[PDB]
């Protein structure tokens, strides 16, 4: 026919909102970031963190590492025609810094001020030394001072409209079941993009869209899929999948749960670690992932894709507390005095309180909510009363951002190194603003951890980043904050039937996944060419 259509999954909802504002990561759609709003620079993760040029064109640091100078390139258009200039890039850090709410990333701990050199140059001035800060910078979204310097409430702004610079900008179809993204008419890299628009269907749930991959319906995917030799796979060989290693998943407690004897649960260390005792974690594997997943015994949550940065010493001294032993629980129950007192047959706090602990996750990822379901049978032989809990996406992350949920299980991101998980998990300064992500939400606040970790990148020295590793994975272990589970896989499906280009195991170019919070499926949709 007359155009290509790319049909993507990069989040489950029931309806779609028209909400295109890419400073709301709770309440948009999730093709507004890279594909409306394109970044500065895309750092591939896979590779070492090797950089991809896009709105600016280099950057430099200073000596000593406190400021940092972007080149802006020249000839690029926002999508109506207006220049995209440094004045876009001070206007949106400003506005970040001044309305908190849209710091989805805690950059305002970093940046404490930003200034217009001239039309292609931009200086950003740092509150301490990092060498890792252009990758930060990187993720804030870049918008036209144009159109939102007249708006009366960027944060309530639903941005139905969108003027962009990324390759798809054009809302050509809206509908609460499917909408349509075509080309920015303006693209600065039109030469590069092959594919016309991006075709977005509404899909609730993993059952759902177990249904629709099936059938052949689907081209670029990252959801959860059951035994997809047998079912997937099996049934075309245009049908394809490639599964790189992924990130550390946890059960994390709340530290301020405002029921005081949840909280005398939640808060003791001999809890945690018998909690943690009572877990099957390759039967989770198997049963809950069809065995995609390894075992994670690293009371740090460290992970064996991080071995070699591992104190043995320290992953040895807790990994009994880390390992399947529902004897060993039991026993260290009753020594620490978690005992049945008001004879139900579960354990009653130290002061003699009964509760029971409600574990989430979100509705529709089943490969949890199984996770979740095996945990209360694991902790039930203990003799540690809870129950399961499935809540809406929307509701699961507010309760945590609110302090009013008990456990919840959670994934993390993935980086090149362990700071992005042991930073996002555990640093208290991503535990207040009301745009921060779930991943630090238990409360636990150790102003020695937030030190080393302020302190990994104040130099680009790498010998001396394993020392401050070894800190931080001796704090995190002897305190067993959360109770680590396993590494999990970045799950990606793509069809060859309607196009090619595809990265996988012979071609593994980067992280391959669509979700939002991937900069790289910016880099992954320049490469696919249409057969149809
Ligand atoms: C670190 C992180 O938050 N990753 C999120 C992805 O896990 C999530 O994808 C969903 O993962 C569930 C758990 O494995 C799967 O059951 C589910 O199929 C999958 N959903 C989709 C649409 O791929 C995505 C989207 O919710 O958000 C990422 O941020
Ligand atoms: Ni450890």
């Amino acid at each position: 026919a007359e155009r290509s259509e790319l049909t993507i999954h990069p989040k489950e909802f029931t309806t779609f909102v028209r909400n295109f504002n890419p400073f709301l990561g709770a309440t948009n759609l999730h093709t507004t970031t890279d594909f409306i709003y394109e970044p500065l620079v895309v750092f591939n993760e896979m590779h070492g963190n090797t950089p991809v040029f896009r709105l600016a064109e280099n950057f430099q640091m200073s000596d000593d590492l406190m400021s940092v100078t972007f080149d802006i390139r020249k000839g690029v258009k926002w999508s109506d025609g207006e220049a995209f200039t440094a004045d876009d890039v001070v206007y949106s850090f400003n506005l970040v810094k001044e309305k908190p709410e849209l710091d989805q990333s805690g950059i305002n701990s970093w940046v404490t001020g930003v200034e217009k050199v001239n039309d292609y140059q931009v200086k950003f001035r740092l509150s301490e030394a990092n060498s890792n800060v252009p990758y930060e910078i990187a993720k804030v979204p870049v918008v036209p001072k144009h159109v939102w310097s007249k708006v009366k409430d960027p944060s309530t702004f639903t941005n139905e409209n969108p003027v962009g610079s990324g390759p798809f900008t054009v809302i050509d179809t809206f509908t609460p079941q499917l909408y349509i993204q075509c080309e920015n008419p303006n693209y600065w890299d039109a030469a590069n993009l092959d594919v016309d628009c991006l075709r977005v269907p509404q899909i609730a749930n993993n059952d759902q869209f177990l249904g629709k991959v099936v059938n052949g319906e689907m081209d670029w995917t990252s959801s959860f899929v059951p035994d997809i030799d047998r079912t997937y796979a099996a049934a075309s060989p245009k049908h394809h999948y490639w599964y790189p290693p992924a990130g550390t998943q946890a059960f994390v407690v709340n530290f301020k749960n405002p029921d005081a004897a949840k909280n005398e649960a939640l808060t003791n260390v001999d809890f945690r670690r018998a909690f943690s005792m009572a877990l099957d974690r390759q039967t989770i594997i198997d049963i809950a992932f069809y065995g995609g997943g390894t075992v994670n015994d690293f009371a740090s949550g460290l992970g064996y894709a991080f071995e070699a940065w591992s104190d043995e010493k320290t992953h040895d001294k807790f990994k009994a507390y880390n390992s399947y032993n529902a004897e060993g629980a039991k026993k260290l129950l009753a020594k620490a005095g978690f005992k049945d007192v008001n004879k139900d047959g579960f354990v009653d706090t130290p002061s003699g309180k009964s509760f029971e602990l409600l574990i989430q996750s979100p509705n529709g990822w089943t490969d949890f909510n199984n996770t979740v379901q095996l945990a209360v049978e694991q902790l039930a032989e203990v003799g540690i009363k809870a129950r399961a809990r499935t809540p809406d996406f929307s509701v699961y992350n507010q309760a945590m951002l609110e302090g009013t949920y008990d456990v919840a299980y959670t994934n993390y991101f993935h980086g090149a190194d362990p700071y992005t998980y042991w930073n996002s998990a555990y640093n208290s300064a991503l535990q207040s603003g009301d745009g921060m992500p779930r991943f630090a939400m238990h409360f636990y606040k150790n102003e020695k951890l937030d030190g080393l970790l302020n302190s990994f990148y104040k130099t680009a020295d790498k010998q001396e980043q394993l020392e401050i590793a070894h800190g931080i994975q001796q704090i995190i272990a002897q305190d067993q904050v959360t109770i680590p589970v396993l590494s999990g896989a970045y799950m990606y499906q793509y069809n060859t039937t309607r196009f090619t280009g595809w990265w996988n195991e012979e071609n593994p170019k980067g992280r391959p996944n669509i979700w939002a919070g991937i900069p790289e499926r910016l880099l992954h949709v320049l490469d696919l060419k249409p057969v149809k």
